[PDB]
């Protein structure tokens, strides 16, 4: 394969200053005429001029009006257009091409493609080269003048980046629109849209300069009623960047556009943000609760890129975390502020510790700044986004608010209108650090290891209390396991937010403080500590690490009950569960392996169960937080602690633990499920798409969690509750009634009922597909066949494909069937999908990431399927790279 290395970065021998496009859309072809106003850089050594250009049909090539001819002045191999250096001018020149492309047959959804009846582009990372010739890398910044033409009846709305400067009629029922984007940009931020779109709009006045900005949100006509919440979230995003960071929008107009067929969630094209419809569109009667948080996050995120990615862009793709980690962090600040619920932070931690930690101990492990790639699209990873975001957040922890804002300002001001690197950001933070320490010899050189070193650190603790001196010490050790990226790992700069809880009264004993661990180990001593404390460690999840608290379960229960920090309470609970899961897992495993006729299981700690009940009944604990305490740790979290994991032994373990707790708490669960009803399902705001009560939504989450526990338990007469729940006007409730009905005969009637409620809204039908896919049914394989034949059919919509298959891959007992049939099913879908959409095919490989953590029969079965996929003729470079890396071949 063809490998790009970070260390090999060099500036181009060329400059592209201006790009002038005409995109002429017809039914069976799109003609793209492009003039590049180019020049020779100071790095030029008389080399050939080589453009990226993939799958393009050439009509004509010229330089300065001289026609160039294939085989004589240029060569084109379907990937690269080479202009021989003899025909490359030595000063400013104009390069003209005209090519033909075919959005209508573009099912990979990269470059220019048709989604239903909308023509749309996706250019990040390397899709601009599928539209026209370019030096398609983010340091080649240029200004763009873009004209689009199309049939007027079919494509009445024409959009590109920036100010619309002309609109005109064209003979034969066509029309055109011209755009000028005055901000220098890389080609990955180009976008065009043509469709029969409807919109909502509002005017926003900026806080500091009072500039009038026109805000437009667009969709197909059928779903214009689903646009309001996105618009409100855009307003909130703008306000937040103005209020927290002092950053105002920089164009007269910002368009957001929903399309049905999209590979990811959204894209930050300057002034023209394009979204998966599932991440822009919602209505309270036709969307599950989670859509509202999703839209808030995705709108905010793409908005925040306007500075962190757009106004300050990437020198090269290896710097990807500089925009993505930083923008995830910005959005996390925003969402925490908007929702005001601890579940926002917990959900982000839950994701990191399950999905990202699994990736970081897999053969796919990479640092947040990768050293190499074949397809850059494979490095849009939880490591780069989510571990990146935690690395970006640690600066805030280390500096505090005041100095963090100063360092961010240095960064944004210095590099505005330009490219940047991770080093530039660290340099800006280092300036704030020197100010904060009042010391110009302080530096953040060590901090750079968070960019270059892979793997999750392990942080462990020992404690000592001297009652005569009233003095308490916390001894801390850090360790990162060697891996294929570094055979020798170094200590990181690890900020450890801490408090100290008096176990006797449950109260705080110190002002919150942050320990700065910079060595392999260190001892932190506290004086005037009146009694032996229970330490509250990594408050707020203050670094992206495995925490080994060395606490007893009795200490953990006390933190769960009385600590102030939501993360530490949740983590304490998590650790109690993990101790139990490992112990019972080992017990079941020994019984299976030794073929024992009888054996013991360690019961769940009864004091822990009492502590669960106490929290559940506390009316001033967050309902969202409660739903995390009654749920066991995610399977992908648990697997990081087990080698050679037998998935059926784990499933048996989880079932035991849940049954143990339910046997004690099911009446409490039922009583809470009924007592929460009035507030949970209150219809305040049901017609208001500009206000969302996130607390109320967490109450519904908790009811629906409780109902699932009670259903699995076959609690007496719970079927009546499930039937009544199916009558709720909230989709979150009536779809939960379908999942929870899995344990009863009524499942297929609920399946039909909810199908009928879902089938006329494309996005709600996809939520119904997911609900079916993740149903706890012994007959799930037959149900998947039914969905394939009756609903999915031949769809190439990535949302449909993901909905049918991915939730199912989280069915521990069924997807991991020892026959290997679950691995064969998903492998066939991956290979199928790879023939038209390589990015989606790689997304579908997710469940294989943990292959080398499984018992050796399952490792063999997964491996067999991965190697079979790898043997497929014409496998994409995306899929081939992914699979070779995942299987220790690359
Ligand atoms: C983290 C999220 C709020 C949304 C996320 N989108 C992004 O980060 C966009 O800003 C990201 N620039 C889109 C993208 C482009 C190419 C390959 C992958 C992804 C996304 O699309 N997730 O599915
Ligand atoms: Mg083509
Ligand atoms: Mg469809
Ligand atoms: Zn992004």
């Amino acid at each position: 394969p063809k490998i790009h290395y970070r260390k090999d970065y060099k500036p181009s021998g060329f400059i592209i200053n201006n790009v002038t496009l005409n995109i002429n859309i017809h039914d069976n072809e799109t003609i793209v005429r492009s003039v590049l106003d180019m020049d020779i850089s100071k790095h030029n050594v008389g080399e050939d001029l080589v453009f990226d250009g993939v799958g393009l049909k050439i009509n004509e090539i010229s330089i300065n009006n001289k026609k160039l001819v294939e085989g004589e002045e240029y060569t084109y191999d379907n990937e690269f257009l080479t202009i021989f250096s003899k025909f490359v001018p030595k000063s400013k020149f104009a390069f003209s091409s005209e090519v033909i492309i075919h959005p209508e047959t573009n099912y990979a959804l990269t470059g220019l493609y048709k989604s239903k009846n909308i023509i749309v582009s996706q250019c990040e990372a390397t899709g601009f080269r599928r539209i026209t010739f370019f030096i398609d890398r983010p340091d080649m910044m240029a200004k763009y003048d873009v004209t689009v033409t199309a049939d007027k009846e079919k494509y009445p709305v024409l959009l590109s980046n920036g100010d619309k400067v002309n609109e005109f009629e064209i003979p034969g029922g066509r029309h055109g629109a011209r755009f000028n984007d005055p901000h220098l940009k890389p080609c990955y931020l180009f976008a065009v849209v043509a469709g029969d779109l409807k919109h909502l709009s509002a005017t926003y006045i900026t806080k500091y300069t009072k500039k009038k900005v026109e805000l437009y949100v667009f969709s197909e006509e059928k779903y214009v009623s689903k646009l309001q919440w996105a618009l409100e979230c855009l307003k909130k995003s703008m306000a937040f960047d103005e209020d927290y960071f002092g950053l105002e929008y920089d164009l007269s107009r910002l368009n957001l556009v929903a399309v049905s067929d999209f590979n990811v969630g959204a894209m930050e094209n300057k002034g023209l943000n394009i979204f998966n419809a599932n991440s822009l569109l919602a209505s309270k009667k036709n969307s599950i609760d989670f859509s509202y948080a999703r839209i808030l996050t995705v709108v905010g995120h793409e908005y925040f890129h306007n500075y962190t990615g757009n106004r300050v862009t990437l020198r090269d793709w290896f710097q990807l975390t500089l925009k993505e980690g930083l923008t995830v962090h910005r959005e996390n600040l925003f969402s925490e502020e908007m929702t005001k619920t601890v579940t926002t932070r917990l959900s982000h931690v839950d994701l990191l510790r399950s999905v990202q930690f699994l990736e970081d101990s897999s053969p796919l492990s990479h640092p947040i700044r990768p050293e190499s790639y074949v397809s850059m699209e494979n490095f849009y990873t939880t490591t780069v986004y989510d571990k990146g975001s935690e690395v970006m957040r640690m600066y805030l922890t280390i500096l505090g608010e005041e100095y963090y804002k100063k360092g961010f300002d240095i960064y944004i001001k210095k590099n505005d209108g330009n490219t940047a690197t991770c080093e530039d950001f660290n340099y800006a933070m280092e300036q704030a650090y020197k100010m904060k320490k009042a010391d110009n010899s302080a530096n953040l050189n060590q901090y750079l290891l968070w960019f270059s070193q892979s793997g999750t650190p392990h942080v462990s603790f020992k404690y000592n209390y001297d009652a005569e001196k009233k003095q308490y010490s916390i001894h801390v050790n850090q360790y990162t396991k060697p891996d294929e990226n570094q055979k020798e790992k170094k200590p990181l700069f690890i900020p450890i937010s801490v408090g100290l809880i008096n176990p006797e009264n449950g109260k705080e004993m110190i002002s919150q403080t942050t320990l700065e661990l910079t060595k392999e180990s260190d001892t932190f001593v506290f004086n005037n500590i009146a009694v032996k404390p229970i330490p509250s460690l990594f408050r707020g999840f203050s670094a992206p690490v495995y925490i080994e608290d060395n606490l007893t379960d009795e200490e953990r229960i006390l933190l769960l009950k009385y600590d102030s920090d939501a993360f530490v309470r949740y983590n304490s609970c998590t650790n109690i569960y993990m101790k139990q899961i490992l112990m019972n897992y080992n017990e079941f495993l020994k019984a299976k392996n030794e073929k024992l006729e009888s054996f013991n299981l360690t019961p769940v700690n009864a004091q822990f169960i009492d502590a669960i009940k106490y929290l559940l009944e506390d009316p001033h604990a967050d309902a969202g937080f409660k739903s995390y305490i009654v749920s066991l740790p995610q399977d992908r979290y648990i697997i990081n602690f087990v080698s050679n994991l037998d998935t059926d032994v784990l499933a048996d373990t989880k079932e035991y633990i849940y049954k143990q707790i339910g046997d004690k708490l099911n009446d409490v669960y039922y009583k809470m499920f009924k007592s929460l009803e009035a507030k949970a399902d209150d219809l305040t705001y049901f017609n208001d798409e500009s206000h969302v009560d996130f607390d109320q939504m967490n109450m519904r989450t908790l009811r629906n969690t409780l109902l699932s526990l009670l259903s699995k338990a076959q609690y007496p007469n719970i079927l009546n509750e499930i039937i009544e729940h199916s009558k709720s006007p909230y989709p979150s409730n009536w779809l939960t009634s379908l999942s929870v009905s899995a344990y009863f005969d009524k499942y297929f009637e609920l399946y039909d009922k909810t199908y009928k409620l879902s089938k006329d809204d494309e996005l709600l039908l996809q939520e119904w597909l997911k609900t079916v896919s993740r149903s706890d049914r012994k007959d799930i394989y037959e149900i998947l066949k039914k969905l394939e034949n009756e609903v999915l059919k031949d769809s190439k919509n990535p949302n449909d494909i993901r909905a049918v298959y991915l939730p199912f891959t989280n069915n521990l007992r069924r997807f991991h069937d020892i026959s290997g049939k679950g691995y064969k099913l998903i492998a066939e879908v991956i290979t199928k999908t790879d023939k038209f959409n390589p990015m989606v095919a790689t997304q579908l490989c997710e469940p294989f990431k943990l292959w080398n953590k499984l018992d050796t029969k399952r490792q063999e079965l997964m491996l067999n399927e991965m190697n079979t996929m790898l043997q497929e003729p014409n496998i994409s470079n995306n899929l081939k790279e992914y699979l070779l890396r995942l299987t220790n071949k690359l």
